[PDB]
């Protein structure tokens, strides 16, 4: 008999991971729009009226809005436990984490700003069948046909497209963006996002134009922050209370513009449900 | 109570962008096609 | 059929990184995609051909097990900063012959053999459960009959 | 692994114990020598 | 509502110590004594 | 620990947790500032 | 040592060691002590 594993196992260090979150998802989005800085939380959108040349004399002004996250950390879990991970790095890695993936879901889904609230009249499309087949996809590259940057679909309705291609003699295209696969139809890509809405089938397909010089959609950050760490995004010390507890503020500042009308459209009523029986 | 949203507004600058125009097109075929120079205004194809 | 592998692709849509599958179950898969019109696309890696579906190729591998027809397939996404799959070794040992590999000799016996320890350590760990998904019951004996 | 997915921990997370395979090479030594 | 103790000692490495034996005395027996060194396993005594 | 002191260690070592106690102390801006 | 079928690497510990009284009168014992008695205080 000699030594056993688990009494010479309790001399040994086990290596421990940062804690890993399953919510965390690629935010493509965020990746794809371009961002202008705000000097001073308001950002006014002239137009010519009726496109002499004349303005408007109301046009649309976009402010930015705050979203807040308090994080308290006891004192004590910090201060012993910070090694060799450091306790309240990974408790604000974490909360930032999740506030970006709702940042994302409010740039889809404000009712404030958001796309899916601001899309023109004329802008929306429906489905002809229900599933989102070619001809579907081919009206939206109508609606925004002067230089279509990307698609926006949830992974299912991705996985809908696929198979309506798939039924037709079709493989639709793949190209390589981030070290990633996605399909494309006519040289425009399909982007996925769990964050499109998806309610008992019946989601939405989304076409955007990025860009300020192309008067297409753009994001909006505050430039200059106090704490600052990162686009639109600062944390800051708050104070500690009575029973030891260490609190520290995460604000972020964002919005979205959508320059002219005709550089977002939506597919309406999209469904992710329909399989073909295939019977030769 | 504190300072208002608006009131601190008021003291605030916004961004105006140049008027959008949502006629403009990319004009592909003017950009597609070669163009000479005509030196008095008259051509002749022979 | 294409439709599996797109069932698949939704489940790691985040990061897919390749399909795992016997032969048998690729070469299944190739004759549903010509009973369809569909030519799937191949790329070239570590100088071989392989099968891809929506950019996603698929990998061979007899490791996979098939019992009458009845294979399985694969779809991983792979790397510790993407919180996917990840293989573990022990990096330091004695001997060490390569990646958690060693080989020590033990020593010689009164027959005259001469006795070498190969030991090789190993393991594997999937970081986040969306990171790996199999798609079940694939059967690979069905051949389609074509009439014109 | 975060709890859930505050931001809480779970309190009993998977360890992965490497495991050791091993084998056994037998040569007789007239067998390397000659 | 904030992070545990338990939860956040999931992250932090333990001092481990060697094992620990209460059998170990001083013995100053044989840091007492003179030690002669003997060449080959045998000492006369004449 | 070395177990009944080959070699056996014990499998359920004692493990000893620091602890923390605190104390606020509170001062008048108006007594420190005079 | 070496290594045996079962992966079990063995070592071996030797110490040498002896004794030598050189005149026997380096030595003295005193026998037979007792170490259980003691003594009632009275005054």
């Amino acid at each position: 008999l000699a030594l056993r594993d688990v009494a010479a196992r309790q001399l040994a260090n086990a290596t421990k991971t940062v804690p890993q979150l399953r919510t965390i998802t690629p935010r493509w989005l965020v990746r794809l729009l371009h961002w202008t800085p705000v000097e001073a939380g308001i950002y006014r959108v002239n137009q010519v009226k009726d496109a002499f040349v004349d303005y408007i004399d109301n046009p649309r002004e976009y402010l930015l809005s705050a979203v807040n996250t308090v994080v308290d950390v006891h004192t004590r879990i910090s201060d012993l436990y910070s090694n060799p991970h450091d306790q309240i790095r990974e408790q604000l890695r974490l909360t930032i984490e999740i506030m970006k993936e709702r940042q994302e879901s409010e740039l889809i889904n404000s009712r404030e700003y958001g796309l899916l609230n601001n899309v023109a009249p004329g802008q929306l499309v429906h489905t002809r069948n229900g599933a989102p087949t070619p001809d579907d996809l081919d009206e939206l590259l109508i609606r925004v046909w002067k230089e279509p940057a990307f698609f926006l679909a949830h992974p299912q309705a991705i996985a809908a497209f696929g198979r309506e291609c798939t039924r037709r003699g079709v493989p639709p295209a793949t190209v390589s963006l981030f070290g990633s696969s996605f399909i494309t139809w006519r040289g425009v890509p399909l982007i996925p996002s769990d964050k499109v809405p998806l309610e008992n089938g019946k989601t939405k397909i989304l076409l955007l134009r990025v860009g300020e010089s192309r008067q297409g959609v753009v994001g909006l950050y505050q430039p200059n922050l106090p704490g600052e760490q990162g686009m639109g995004l600062s944390v800051r010390f708050m104070g500690i209370n009575r029973k030891a507890l260490a609190s520290y503020l995460v604000s972020l500042y964002c919005s979205l513009a959508v320059l002219t009308d005709d550089a977002l459209a939506v597919l309406d009523n999209v469904d992710v449900t329909q399989y073909h029986t295939y019977r030769y």
